[PDB]
């Protein structure tokens, strides 16, 4: 008979307990992950009503309303950093300028953070695949002063230095260096935050970056010299921060300067046999999103969400697909996913989106679903706890409700792909694996999961396929 909505629930739960112990086992089996490029330092500051009204007071508050209505593309003006954010707080939109001033950046310096933690892509997922899972890691970091150094948590991670030649890995705290803090300012506020008539709608922030290395993918020495021997130590990539890059640059330099040097890397990981999975983060300029996609065929695995892979089927798709991707409807995510594989040849895609992942590969097994399951669990951990710090925390999140509105999708989604076995599903010449999500009702966090997600997926999912 049909398994009903009851058993369907039982057996969802029985197969996040089997994942998560298959995933405790199978991780210690990686011998090394590479993480690539992007670390920083982020500095949170929780906005305060009178402090923030007391500043746009100070410096003009007839400037600071104009800018409001009229935003500039970067912060070079005090006016134009207290305008985004107010904007930011109007619109209740995720808002991100790029501070050019130096005046400015010595203002935000003296306003402060009530916090400051490791931030970059890279950055992130060292402290999580290192500290929490204790997989050897080796991280790329731009810059890394004293401040930057003392982010990263205690376990096997590791920076390149170069002793003349021999290039050795060392803990970042053990290789401090003289070098420049690279900073984003975090200014968050909750649902209905107000400041003077203006209200948020819901809860978000404005980020005020104040990192010239991050945003240009500036690579250290070790990297461009000595990435042979760095690749020799890892097993596992993953590459992210390419986002930024944009087509033309003032001073006549080009995104190519970057993109030629990442697939010079990529060339050099797969002559090693190393797997590599790329975070598609969204990315402003369409001819550098196309470069991206043909350099897909390179990387072992690609990671993304709903926005990001509704933006590459408007290169490589078409509007329509696109929009219906935006809205995660499920069969729309599926052609589109095909579509990416048949254009790259890539051999995994990892889709990601409220309620539910996929995963589209061109091999076979239940280890697919069950790195789904376990990065499940260790998003909804993430989420409960504001940050994750061992990986017996993870268990915890078994207890939270599995999303019952995305079981029944699996029922909807299985009536056109039939299933072999739950979440798995045949095609001629590829698998496509599907698993519903736990959702953190009331979430201590909502930054850093998408990567938590993509990363947890894709190196649980190798320890337990090695063989």
């Amino acid at each position: 008979m049909k398994e009903s909505l009851k058993d369907r629930i039982r057996l969802w739960k029985r197969l996040y307990v089997n994942a998560f112990e298959n995933a405790l086992n199978a991780i210690p089996n990686v011998k090394g992950v590479l993480l690539a490029y992007n670390t920083n330092i982020d500095a949170i500051k929780y906005l305060d009503k009178d402090d923030l009204e007391k500043r746009v007071t100070e410096i003009g508050k007839e400037k600071v309303f104009e800018i409001i209505e009229n935003p500039p593309e970067k912060i070079s003006s005090i006016e134009e950093l207290l305008g985004g954010i107010l904007r930011s707080i109007k619109l209740g939109k995720a808002m991100e300028w790029f501070v050019e001033s130096e005046e400015v950046r010595r203002y935000l310096r003296e306003w402060g953070w009530d916090e400051l933690r490791i931030g970059g892509q890279a950055g992130i997922m060292a402290n999580l695949l290192g500290g929490v899972y204790r997989i050897p890691t080796i991280v790329h970091v731009p810059q890394n002063p004293k401040l930057q150094a003392e982010l990263f948590v205690d376990g096997p991670i590791y920076v390149p230095v170069f002793e003349g030649n021999k290039l050795k890995l060392v803990h970042p705290k053990d290789a401090i260096a003289e070098e420049e803090e690279l900073i984003h300012y975090i200014y968050e506020f909750p649902r209905g935050f107000q400041v003077f008539d203006v209200q948020a709608p819901r809860e978000n922030r404005f980020i005020a970056n104040a990192d010239d290395y991050n945003a240009r993918v500036y690579m250290r020495r070790e990297f461009r010299e000595g990435f042979e021997e760095i690749t020799r130590n890892v097993e596992l990539a993953i590459i992210s921060g390419l986002q930024v890059l944009k087509e033309y640059y003032p001073d006549g330099t080009t995104y190519r300067d970057v993109l030629d040097r990442v697939e010079s890397h990529l060339n050099i990981l797969n002559r090693y046999n190393v797997k590599s999975h790329f975070e598609f983060a969204y990315t402003a300029n369409r001819r550098v999103r196309e470069a991206l996609v043909e350099l897909l065929p390179k990387f072992t695995s690609v990671g993304l969400n709903e926005v990001e892979l509704a933006s590459i089927m408007e290169i490589i798709g078409d509007e329509e697909l696109a929009k219906e991707v935006l809205e995660g409807h499920i069969f729309s995510v599926i052609d589109a996913m095909n579509v990416l594989m048949d254009e790259t040849g890539i051999e995994r895609i990892h889709f990601h989106t409220y309620g539910y992942y996929l995963a589209l590969t061109q091999y076979r097994g239940e280890e697919v679903r069950d790195a789904l399951l376990f990065a499940s669990l260790a998003a909804a951990a993430k989420a409960m706890k504001g940050n994750l710090e061992r990986i017996e925390q993870i268990r915890d999140a078994l207890s939270v409700p599995t999303n019952e509105r995305a079981i029944v999708l699996e029922e909807e989604l299985e009536k056109e792909f039939t299933e072999f076995e739950n979440g798995l599903i045949d095609m001629v010449d590829r698998q496509l694996a599907f698993v519903p999500t736990k959702i953190v009702a009331s979430p201590k966090s909502t930054v850093g999961i998408g990567d938590t997600i993509s990363s947890s997926a894709f190196v649980s999912e190798f320890g337990m396929r090695k063989r």
